[PDB]
């Protein structure tokens, strides 16, 4: 359980983010790409980028970020509340993508890191736990409806 200052923190972060979703996915995304290269081959979608540079000039690559970040978006707004927003998720991730939890992990750091990159006045190390705990939490109840389904 996140305290109402620590959503407070992960939230004034947040509304920072959604000044420019599109370029905050790009970054988030290649990051994850980069960093974790078994990740990008989940993506039949990406699978052709083999650079950086590919990868930033990918206007497909930029709307699928703008998802991403909008479907986390409406999670931390619901400040744990978020059982209607799992179960979808956790279906299609766990039953058709195949995503393992671990690559959940991965993008959480790739988020932390953008997140710490393009905001640090407002991220310091307070909001960082915050988000962190944050993150762990959406993790954590997505691994139990991963375990209920049996990966």
């Amino acid at each position: 359980v996140l305290s109402e200052g620590e959503w407070q923190l992960v939230l004034h972060v947040w509304a920072k983010v959604e000044a420019d979703v599109a370029g905050h996915g790009q970054d988030i995304l290649i990051r994850l790409f980069k960093s974790h290269p078994e990740t990008l081959e989940k993506f039949d979608r990406f699978k052709h980028l083999k650079t950086e540079a590919e990868m930033k000039a990918s206007e497909d690559l930029k709307k699928q970020g703008v998802t991403v970040l909008t479907a986390l978006g409406a999670i931390l707004k619901k400040k744990g509340h978020h059982e209607a927003e799992l179960k979808p998720l956790a279906q299609s991730h766990a039953t058709k993508h195949k995503i393992p939890i671990k690559y959940l992990e991965f993008i959480s750091e790739a988020i932390i890191h953008v997140l710490h990159s393009r905001h640090p006045g407002n991220f310091g190390a307070d909001a960082q736990g915050a988000m962190n705990k944050a993150l762990e939490l959406f993790r954590k109840d997505i691994a139990a409806k991963y375990k209920e389904l049996g990966y």
